[PDB]
C-alpha cells in the first residue's frame, strides 16, 4: 500500500513510520514544509503507526533526540516513539478489509488528518488546538499534550485491568477531536476501507 506523508505545518517535523518492532519503509524522514513523503508499506501490516516527531537533532549517522515522539534516538525509527504523539493506526488487509484511526492515547502533539486516497471510505481528522488547551498537569514541556496514563500511570487511565471509564482527562481529548481515540476502551473510532487502500497522511491539515 502507499502512504503519502505530507507536512502542510509551518514547521519542520521529522515523520516516523514503524510497525513497533520494525521501521515501515525507511521508518523516518524530515519533512519541511510543504513536503510530501511516499512509503510503500507491506500488505498485510498488522499495528503500523505513523507519527510526527518535533524539534529533532541527528547528526550524519542519524542518531539524536526530538522533544516528541522520539524512537530510541534514531532518525529511522524501528520503534515507536515516546508521547506525546497523535498516531495514525492502521491494520492492512485483515480478512479483506483495511482498518485505520487515529489515536491521542498516547497524547496529542500535532494535528493531523488521514484519509484514504482510493475509494470506498472516508477519513479521519483531529486539527483541534489541543496543545494550546491542554490542560496544565497534561502540558509536555517539549511541546505536546500528554496523555493521563503516561503522567500518571495508573490502572484506570492506562486501562490495566481491561476495565476503565472515561476521565476529566480523556473528556478533553475527545471534545476536541471526536473522532480520535481518547483512552483505550473508548467506543471506536475505527475506520473501515477496502483491502488494499491508499492513504496520504498530512501533518497540520488545517
Amino acid at each position: 500500500a502507499t502512504f503519502e506523508i505530507v507536512n502542510r505545518c509551518s514547521y519542520t517535523v521529522w515523520a516516523a513510520a514503524s510497525k513497533g518492532d520494525a521501521a515501515l519503509d525507511a521508518g523516518g524522514r524530515q519533512l519541511n514544509s510543504g513536503e510530501s513523503w511516499t512509503i510503500n508499506v507491506e500488505p498485510g501490516t498488522n499495528g503500523g503507526k505513523i507519527w510526527a516527531r518535533t524539534d529533532c537533532y541527528f547528526d550524519d549517522s542519524g542518531s539524536g533526540i526530538c522533544k516528541t515522539g522520539d524512537c530510541g534516538g534514531l532518525l529511522r525509527c524501528k520503534r515507536f516513539g515516546r508521547p506525546p504523539t497523535t498516531l495514525a493506526e492502521f491494520s492492512l488487509n485483515q480478512y479483506g478489509k483495511d482498518y485505520i484511526d487515529i489515536s491521542n492515547i498516547k497524547g496529542f502533539n500535532v494535528p493531523m488528518d488521514f484519509s484514504p486516497t482510493t475509494r470506498g471510505c472516508r477519513g479521519v481528522r483531529c486539527a483541534a488546538d489541543i496543545v494550546g488547551q491542554c490542560p496544565a498537569k497534561l502540558k509536555a514541556p517539549g511541546g505536546g499534550c500528554n496523555d493521563a496514563c503516561t503522567v500518571f500511570q495508573t490502572s484506570e487511565y492506562c486501562c490495566t485491568t481491561g476495565k476503565c471509564g472515561p476521565t476529566e482527562y480523556s473528556r478533553f481529548f475527545k471534545r476536541l477531536c471526536p473522532d480520535a481515540f481518547s483512552y483505550v476502551l473508548d467506543k471506536p473510532t475505527t475506520v473501515t476501507c477496502p483491502g488494499s487502500s491508499n492513504y496520504r497522511v498530512t501533518f497540520c491539515p488545517t
